[PDB]
């Protein structure tokens, strides 16, 4: 495990997100209920979601675009989202809604995950079947839609650890939080994937994560394992969308 030069980089960078976020009510409050429960925002929504929570950024979004739920049914429902005449209410983003809260603060986020959602072309589902998207799509949507033209989508595929991580520390240091995917590989092929944020580093090298589950089993974990409570384990096919901030 690599660790972070601090002639370089900065000794460490303590846990940046405040929010303590997931996929369920009130964060899918806006989505369509169906006979198999409520949709739920996706991995890629609630870690973008949370991220552009961090900056409080930007006021406003971009134009307008809608998904269909079931996925690539001809006459499936419109799931629509108007970025352009939306000013998103940070003031209201709760750090934590397992509590109670004001509707005010509950529409607050359902909009952010709604937005972020169909920024990303989210096929969406329901809590058994899950809502997946691609993280190619959620850099598209967020340079589009929200305007960050930075954004900018890459695989650990194409980088060595070294260069990889000096990414990840330097974007750290400079106070910049990460969306982070990877693939739990299967026992023949049926792989399980995922989408987070990685908020920090220690001096051991390891990093903060938020996996998006209400803040459960979230923590400093090894970049190359990410094995929250031995349940997954996340190593293959590893990507991030670098180049979102203020």
């Amino acid at each position: 495990v690599i660790k972070p030069d601090p002639s370089k980089y900065a000794a460490e960078v303590s846990t940046l997100l405040t929010t303590t976020w997931g996929q369920q009510m009130p964060y899918n409050k806006l989505l369509p209920k169906t006979k198999k429960g409520r949709l739920i925002t996706g991995c890629v929504a609630t870690a973008t979601a949370q991220v552009l929570n961090y900056f409080k950024y930007p006021v406003r979004g971009i134009g307008s675009h809608t998904v269909h739920y079931p996925a690539n049914d001809p006459s499936g429902t419109a799931i629509s989202a108007d970025f352009g005449n939306t000013t998103y209410d940070w003031a209201n983003m709760k750090d934590n809604y397992s509590g109670n809260y004001t509707e005010a603060e509950a529409n607050a986020v359902a909009t952010l995950m709604l937005h972020c959602g169909v920024a990303s072309e989210m096929q969406y589902g329901g809590p058994n079947e899950g809502s997946g998207a691609y993280m190619t799509d959620c850099a598209a949507g967020l340079r589009t839609y929200f305007g960050f033209t930075d954004a900018e989508y890459i695989t650990r595929a194409n980088y060595t650890d070294e260069q990889w991580m000096d990414i990840v520390f330097s974007e750290l240091t400079k106070g910049h939080p990460l969306i982070y995917g990877g693939v739990s590989p299967g026992s023949m092929g049926q792989d399980a994937g995922h989408a987070f944020v990685i908020d920090g580093y220690n001096k051991a090298g390891l990093v903060s994560v938020n996996w998006g589950w209400n803040g459960d089993v979230d923590g400093y974990y090894k970049i190359d394992l990410l094995n929250p409570g031995n349940m997954y384990s996340f190593t293959a096919e590893q990507d991030m969308v670098r180049g979102v901030y203020g």
